């Protein structure tokens, strides 16, 4: 079967801690549309109970200890995951775990630490002498003592912070110590680009990789996770995630599929990081999610002849990991660059039909985005899930590309003799509907196909040669099986 995979949280998912419990009583439903695979956020304990996980304060309370005023995450307690993760299991999901490593935040104390700043735009430049700064770097984990691991952090851990409690200012402070400098390889945007936020971890020390080795066995372990999701991938040593993936594979030994957010709008520099981690994990396919952006907001002017151009999957399409938006695109978010909603059925059609790339569907989209915006994204379940269904059922066999007209574009899939009733041909278009002649396999000859999606009513007649004449509405798509 076509495999899919499912974000399952928005950046407003509420405070509530019934979060596991939701995903627990959606199982069936998930397993029945076709979901394969599950993204959960982050499961640890943040800087406050109210975080929704990249603030991360303890890698190892999976909400069960007293820390930060809560037992619970944002999201439920420990055992509540557990039993959600038996339930998808028990209906052959999988499950991947969120993996947050690039910084710490929400330290115990402060602790004395002489620094220098550094040009933010370029922050291989230092541009003060150095001085004293109170950090807030000891992290002593008091609800959990040595449960688990007994390491404790402390400012020689870290490479910088951006806060010095003394004198209240906000600057990129990197730390003087034995050996200290940013880490590399690295993204070389802003000259080098290891900082971000909060405490920067220093991947350059040695007990520091030792033991986030030792946590990613065990939390691939305690929760019995069949795969990651990598945060904040371009601000951490390459070297060092290839490495991390590595051991845990080879503890465990289990496949653990694993995907980076590597978050920028370059295919090259993708390219660059899939070659320094050895082609050990996919990325997720940031180009086409500005190609369908720029489509949905033109206003039928885009040439949807080059959809394709620039994109991850068009060049490695086995490392790949398609998407149409996700927490950090919705309405109000940093990076908001959201798809817009005329054309999201298209976009998802786009994603779930076609052959190559592995597709992510956006929990927010399906079931609508609770920020406090008048552009909030609607429920759009009814119309996603019928797209689903064609590629759990339908989406099979050789495929056939028409990309040649500024509007309406269009493929079809052949179908396999080994899934039943297979095979399909789709349209879309950002501008006025028509029609367009495709080639669906003369096996396929005289059968009654119709729009699954129910934008048309009028079903077509597959010729005796395998060709059919496909119609679609104006801003529209329709995608045809058999009758
Ligand atoms: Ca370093
Ligand atoms: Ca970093
Ligand atoms: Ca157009
Ligand atoms: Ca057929
Ligand atoms: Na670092």
């Amino acid at each position: 079967v076509n495999g899919t995979l499912m974000q399952y949280f928005e950046w407003y998912t509420p405070n509530d801690g019934q979060h596991w419990k939701r995903l627990q009583n959606d199982a069936e439903h998930l397993s029945d549309i076709g979901i394969t695979a599950v993204w959960i956020p982050p499961a640890y304990k943040g800087l406050s109970q109210s975080d929704n996980g990249y603030g991360p304060y303890d890698l190892y309370d999976l909400g069960e200890f007293q820390q930060k005023g809560t037992v619970r995450t944002k999201y439920g307690t420990k055992s509540e995951l557990q039993d959600a993760i038996g339930s998808l299991h028990s209906r052959n999901v999988q499950v991947y775990g969120d993996v947050v490593l690039n910084h710490k935040a929400g330290a115990d104390a402060t602790e004395d630490v002489t620094a220098v700043e550094v040009n933010p735009a370029n922050r291989n430049q230092e541009t003060s002498e150095e001085y004293q700064i109170k950090a807030w770097t000891d992290f002593r984990f008091p609800g959990r003592g040595n449960t688990y691991s007994d390491f404790k952090w402390h400012w020689y851990h870290f490479d910088g912070a951006d806060w010095d409690e003394s004198r209240k200012i906000s600057r990129i402070f990197k730390f003087r110590g034995e050996g200290k400098a940013w880490d590399w390889e690295v993204s070389s945007e802003n000259g080098n680009y290891d900082y971000l936020m909060y405490a920067d971890v220093d991947y350059d020390h040695p007990d520091v990789v030792a033991e986030t080795k030792k946590w990613g066995i065990w939390y691939a372990n305690e929760l019995s996770l069949d795969g990651f999701r990598i945060d904040a991938a371009k601000h951490i040593k390459f070297s060092f995630l290839r490495d991390w993936v590595q051991a845990v594979r080879q503890a465990t030994g289990k496949e653990m599929f694993t995907v980076a957010e590597y978050w920028q709008n370059n295919a090259g520099k993708l390219e660059n990081y899939l070659n320094k981690t050895s082609f050990n994990q996919s990325v997720f396919d940031v180009p086409l999610h500005f190609n369908l952006q720029a489509a949905s907001s033109q206003g039928g002017g885009y040439d949807m002849r080059k959809l394709l151009n620039g994109t991850v999957v068009s060049k490695h399409p086995l490392k790949s990991v398609t998407f149409v938006d996700n927490h950090d695109t919705q309405p109000g978010q940093s990076l908001e660059s959201t798809v817009q909603t005329w054309f999201k059925p298209l976009a998802y059609a786009f994603i779930l039909t076609r052959e190559s790339g592995y597709p992510q569907v956006f929990y927010g989209d399906m079931y609508g985005t609770k920020g406090d915006s008048q552009r909030e994204i609607p429920a759009l379940k009814h119309k996603i899930e019928p797209i689903l269904k064609a590629r759990k059922q339908y989406a099979y066999g050789a495929q056939h590309d028409y990309f040649d007209h500024h509007d309406i574009v269009g493929w079809t899939r052949e179908g396999d003799s080994s899934v039943a009733n297979s095979g399909l041909a789709a349209l879309i278009t950002d501008g006025p509907g028509g029609a367009k002649r495709m080639y669906v396999g003369r096996q396929n000859a005289g059968e009654t196909w119709h729009d699954i999606t129910g934008n048309r009513s009028e079903p077509v007649v597959i010729n005796s040669e395998g060709w059919g004449e496909f119609h679609v509405n104006g801003g529209s798509v329709s995608i045809y099986v058999q009758r």
